[PDB]
């Protein structure tokens, strides 16, 4: 019959066998398996998105982007398995390089040395440099989306919320819904931004750097608005100039309605941290997204000086483009596009 794991068919045989559970998450079990062709254990994520129209959006953009990207610090797609017809296609299996852990799990069981933190940050920013050079935003960076192995190699994964950048259409209203993980959301997400600019990913990296420095999320909000209160709990109330930058008056008055908060100095929060790391952290976690440091400026910061090397930091061929976007297309048209996009892996084909 068809192999299966924890009362669930993982119909990846005969090529992939000897399965073993890793974990779940984005409506999909993840297993390792032995690839009987390439003779190596691989990771396989099972995805069932065709009931819900958003899950289809997230699946298609992920596949499309990850098939186009080629970068040491970004997880690739090695194979995609699905039924040969389509009405049979109820599941999609995406085969990827097997990594050993992720930063989230690592931080649960280890305090990182400064040397380790510096190197992990470099790799995160090296990967991000590539993504942003394609004008793509990851939009959900966090420790559990950073895969690792014992040799300290790092790969960014989970491009389900990724989009082509779009600063022209970034403006949105106060309190707009959002899907990305609360603790890593830039302040402007709660104020006037849909997260369509590169500064949104830099904020998230700053959050991760703070977490590596202390093994504690720096901004653990419990609810939507509470998240913004935590951020101001460290940054302090916004400056006059920064208040004005905010366009719509609703968000502007909400900020005015908050009690004044004193800025907690970085080296008071992290007394044992490298002062160069704190200087870069300060520039990544800046309230005003226009003043926030850019990925190449972060790579060129004194903290990363032993690694920064543009000749060893690939960039993209040219800006990525979605021929048409996916936020209106019905989930049946999306399934079709997922079908064609995955056909290149169907045994046979020319
Ligand atoms: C409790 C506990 C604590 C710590 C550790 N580990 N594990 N590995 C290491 C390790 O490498 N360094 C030194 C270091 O800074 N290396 C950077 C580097 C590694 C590869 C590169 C590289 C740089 O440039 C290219 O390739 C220090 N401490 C470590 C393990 C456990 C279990
Ligand atoms: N390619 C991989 N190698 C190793 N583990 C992986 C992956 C992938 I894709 C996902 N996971 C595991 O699923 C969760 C994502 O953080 C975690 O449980 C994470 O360990």
């Amino acid at each position: 019959g068809p192999e299966m794991v924890r009362g669930q068919v993982f119909d990846v045989g005969p090529r992939y066998t000897n399965l073993s559970y890793i974990g779940e998450g984005a409506y999909g079990m993840v297993c390792s398996a032995y690839d009987n062709v390439n003779k190596v254990r691989v990771a396989i994520k099972k995805i069932s998105p065709f009931e819900h129209q958003t899950y289809c959006q997230r699946t298609l953009r992920e596949i499309k982007i990850l098939l186009r990207f080629r970068h040491e610090n970004i997880i690739g797609i090695n194979d995609i398995i699905r039924a040969p017809t389509i009405e049979q296609m109820k599941d999609v299996y995406i085969v990827q390089d097997l990594m050993e852990t992720d930063l989230y799990k690592l931080l649960k069981t280890q305090h990182l040395s400064n040397d380790h933190i510096c190197y992990f940050l470099y790799q995160i920013l090296r990967g991000l440099k590539y993504i942003h050079s394609a004008n793509v935003l990851h939009r959900d960076l966090k420790p559990s989306n950073l895969l690792l192995n014992t040799t300290c190699d790092l790969k960014i994964c989970d491009f389900g919320l990724a989009r082509v950048a779009d600063p022209d259409h970034d403006h949105t209203g106060f309190l707009t819904e959002y899907v990305a993980t609360r603790w890593y959301r830039a302040p402007e997400i709660m104020l006037n931004s849909k997260g369509y600019t590169k500064s949104i990913d830099i904020w998230s990296v700053g959050c991760i750097l703070a977490e590596m420095l202390s093994n504690r999320p720096i901004f653990p909000g419990k609810h939507y608005l509470d998240q913004l209160n935590h951020i101001l709990g460290i940054l302090g109330s916004p400056s006059q100039e920064d208040l004005n930058c905010i366009i719509n008056l609703k968000a502007r008055n909400y900020l005015l309605s908050l009690p004044h908060k004193n800025k907690v100095p970085w080296n008071r929060l992290f007394p044992n941290a490298d002062s160069k790391a704190l200087d870069l952290l300060d520039k990544m976690l800046t309230f005003n997204p226009h003043k926030r440091i850019e990925v190449e400026q972060a790579l060129a910061h004194p903290y990363l000086e032993q690694y920064y090397d543009p000749s060893d930091e690939p960039i993209a061929e040219a800006p990525f483009k979605f021929d048409m976007e996916l936020d209106d297309l019905p989930k049946e048209k999306l399934k079709e596009l997922i079908f064609e996009e995955t056909a290149r892996f169907q045994p046979g084909y020319r």
